[PDB]
């Protein structure tokens, strides 16, 4: 069962709690979008998920594997999730096709080739063959956050988790990005998905998790949470966002 | 002169050449802003100056060192030249400090709290020795590209390039990455800035480089230049600004 299991999950940047007991249950296959206003630990979660945060109480299993347990392969873990941020994903000293073969052949160690077989089939997959030498400073918003995907899946993990891909683009190039993520869940992958695009979410979401406060305040069916909130404060913040 | 001696710079991209004979040589502290039409070659002129692009034909050598010389370190002059972004740079995963003394500690080999000092002191020096422990997606672009600067800065080279360093920056914030571009000419650094902010090049440059079709077609002080264009080519593209 699960291929992502939270308890109690709860993280302290010093004094401050930003992830108050946090339970979270996401099957395989499953795209669960999480929303909240800013600060609410939405990037946070994401970080401990993906390995790039420690934690403080409670337990986290990523597919079977607790991420704290003694004979754990942490790494294998790691190789496992891949994750797109809103910002910094491309290596502007870099062409797109370096940048998405970085990892597959420094990590997995992998390939040389196969290394670069792969990029060009996501570019064709992103719809950017015909980028594969640019540098990141010739991309648009909208074609370097396809790119960013098309590296994070390059490494071919189980779970995809996104961190508001598309909120730093201009909302012309926004529907291009959440396209390819929308053919990604259409493919049977597992994701995390932070955003405040209300309109992906009704399309591709499984469950949507309003978060604030460091604490998941209400989850539901993206028609039942858009549609029929049940939480007031889920009311406060969606009045000002769909 | 000599911190930067081009000669019958020839680069071609399959049978297409980018760069026709590129003859340039910048002298120490000299700050040259090149400008131009896009695809005229203004990238790919920086990029071989800091050996991320190889070329074809002719001869670069910074400061009295060939890089296509039988075996020169190469890696020490990639040391000695910083390079700053449109698209720009920082690892999401680690903090602003962190970001910042990874390479003087990985590549110049300094102890932690000499690097971490130094990056205080540059991150002070812009302005942001709050966000030190912070992650780059708290930063705004103009504070992200800051932050670049000075980790280019951090590895105190004796060149600087800038490849539109502002060009994907909201209006409100060029200013304050222009502004420490500004207190870096005045200090001495020797720089190469292609940008499209003219106001920044007649009041840092000594020298503008006109190029286009992969040619350097005029040079000039940047009243000069911009005042009294002396080539037609130079003319045609300076009538599309302001
Ligand atoms: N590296 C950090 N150091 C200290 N505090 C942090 C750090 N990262 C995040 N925080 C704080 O933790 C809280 C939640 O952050 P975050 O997970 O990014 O919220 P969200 O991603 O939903 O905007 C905020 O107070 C944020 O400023
Ligand atoms: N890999 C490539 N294949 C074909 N053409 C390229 C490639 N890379 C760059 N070019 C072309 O080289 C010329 C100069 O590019 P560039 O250095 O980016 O000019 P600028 O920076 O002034 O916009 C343009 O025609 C650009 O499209
Ligand atoms: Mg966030
Ligand atoms: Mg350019």
């Amino acid at each position: 069962l699960q291929m992502i299991d939270v308890h109690q999950l709860k993280k302290s940047f010093g004094s401050l709690e930003v992830l108050k007991g946090i339970n979270v249950h996401i099957r395989e296959g499953e795209v669960v979008v999480v929303i909240g206003p800013s600060g609410s630990g939405k990037s946070t979660f994401l970080r401990c998920l993906n390995l790039l945060e420690d934690f403080d109480e409670g337990e986290i299993i990523i597919d079977g594997i607790n991420l704290k347990a003694k004979d754990t392969n942490l790494n294998k873990v790691r190789e496992e999730v891949g994750m797109v941020f809103q910002r910094f994903n491309l290596f502007p000293h870099m062409t797109v096709l370096n940048n998405i073969t970085l990892a597959p052949m420094k990590v997995r160690k992998w390939p040389r080739e196969k290394a670069e077989a792969k990029a060009m089939e996501l570019l064709d997959k992103v719809g950017l063959k015909d980028k594969a030498h640019a540098y990141p400073d010739s991309l648009s918003g909208g074609q370097a956050q396809r790119v960013a995907i098309a590296r994070a899946l390059a490494m071919e993990p189980k779970i995809m988790l996104f961190d508001e891909p598309t909120s730093a683009l201009d909302p012309e190039m926004v529907g291009e990005v959440l396209s390819v993520m929308k053919q990604l869940a259409n493919e049977g992958m597992t994701m995390v998905v932070v955003t405040h695009e209300m309109g992906f979410a009704r399309e591709v979401g499984d469950r949507v998790l309003f978060m604030d406060g460091g604490y998941i305040i209400e989850e539901g069916k993206p028609e039942d949470l858009f549609d029929r909130p049940q939480h007031e404060r889920t009311k406060a913040f969606l009045s000002k966002v769909f």
